[PDB]
């Protein structure tokens, strides 16, 4: 069967997303450390320009989802529903214009699958069409993706919680270990990053961090 609820809040709480192009360090090590560090999940995104193609990338990805099986953490991929039933990953998270989430539903099985929303009738449809969580964002001001939506604060996450909505929510965009906070008080049952780890002089360190703050404001 699909997930748990209780298990997908508890995977959601440090997730890690990273390409090889959002580090000027080694990425497979980079990946590692953070895992070593206390990610809880991690995410497979490589986009934008100077990103791995063709073999490279395939190479990239199965380096980063042994990491990922040596750690005991899921290894979700990023939009490429092909590539995440080809390496048998543990789930694929889907954008608004990516794809069709009831038919991404229909063609993984029961893999993870996550969906990002940004508005009430979004996170909605995500949970409708089988979403097992969804990604919201972005929370405060972003330069690493850079086509992302207005900023909208933690006010969405606490208005769909007041509404009574309990799918598996995680927060997302310019999120650092000094903002996280409020991200878990407005309802939220993680937080995932970029630049606040992958950039980070010591991305283990900055993991960790992560990990036992999420974990104090959860508790
Ligand atoms: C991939 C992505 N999506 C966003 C959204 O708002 O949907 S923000 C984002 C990435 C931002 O990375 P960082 O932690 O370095 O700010
Ligand atoms: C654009 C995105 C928004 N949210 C998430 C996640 F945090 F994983 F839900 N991943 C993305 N790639």
């Amino acid at each position: 069967t699909r997930i748990s609820r209780e298990m997908m809040k508890e995977l959601l709480s440090v997730y890690f997303i990273m390409g090889s192009n959002n580090t000027k360090a080694d990425p497979v090590t980079v990946v590692q450390k953070a895992l070593k560090g206390g990610a809880t999940l991690y995410q497979f995104r490589e986009k934008g320009g100077d990103a791995l193609t063709g073999e490279a990338r395939i190479k990239f990805a199965e380096k980063a989802q042994a990491a990922c099986r040596e750690a005991g953490v899921p290894f979700i991929v990023n939009d490429d529903v092909e590539l995440a039933l080809n390496l048998k990953a543990d789930g694929i998270h889907i954008g608004q214009e990516d794809a069709n989430a009831k038919e991404v539903r229909a063609a993984i099985g029961d893999m993870i699958l996550g969906v990002s929303a940004h508005t009430m009738s979004e996170v909605k449809q995500a949970e409708e069409d089988g979403a097992d969580y969804v990604g919201l964002g972005p929370i405060y001001p972003t330069e690493t993706k850079k086509d992302t939506r207005a900023v909208q604060g933690v006010s969405l996450i606490e208005a769909v919680r007041r509404q009574g909505i309990s799918i598996p929510i995680v927060g997302i965009g310019g999120i650092t270990i000094d903002n996280a906070a409020p991200v878990i008080q407005a309802g939220a049952d993680g937080v995932s990053m970029i630049s606040a780890i992958s950039q980070a002089e010591d991305p283990e360190s900055a993991a960790r961090k992560f990990r036992e703050e999420i974990q104090t404001y959860k508790t």
